[PDB]
């Protein structure tokens, strides 16, 4: 709850560029690659296709942790 599960709830949160409340595919790639990451957009498109549980192309804090470690 509030023992670390806060600073996820951050990070996660600032991620959101458009600030929509939820995490996008393009965010990832554009983000990760600001950061000064480049992912492969292939891999970001399916990463999130397969960490999505409502199929609207966003997902929640959660539905991403479970993926964050999973490569
Ligand atoms: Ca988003
Ligand atoms: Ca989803």
């Amino acid at each position: 709850d509030t023992d670390s599960e806060e600073e996820i709830r951050e990070a996660f949160r600032v991620f959101d560029k458009d600030g929509n409340g939820y995490i996008s595919a393009a965010e990832l790639r554009h983000v990760m690659t600001n950061l000064g990451e480049k992912l492969t957009d292939e891999e970001v498109d399916e990463m999130i296709r397969e960490a999505d549980i409502d199929g609207d192309g966003q997902v929640n804090y959660e539905e991403f942790v479970q993926m964050m470690t999973a490569k």
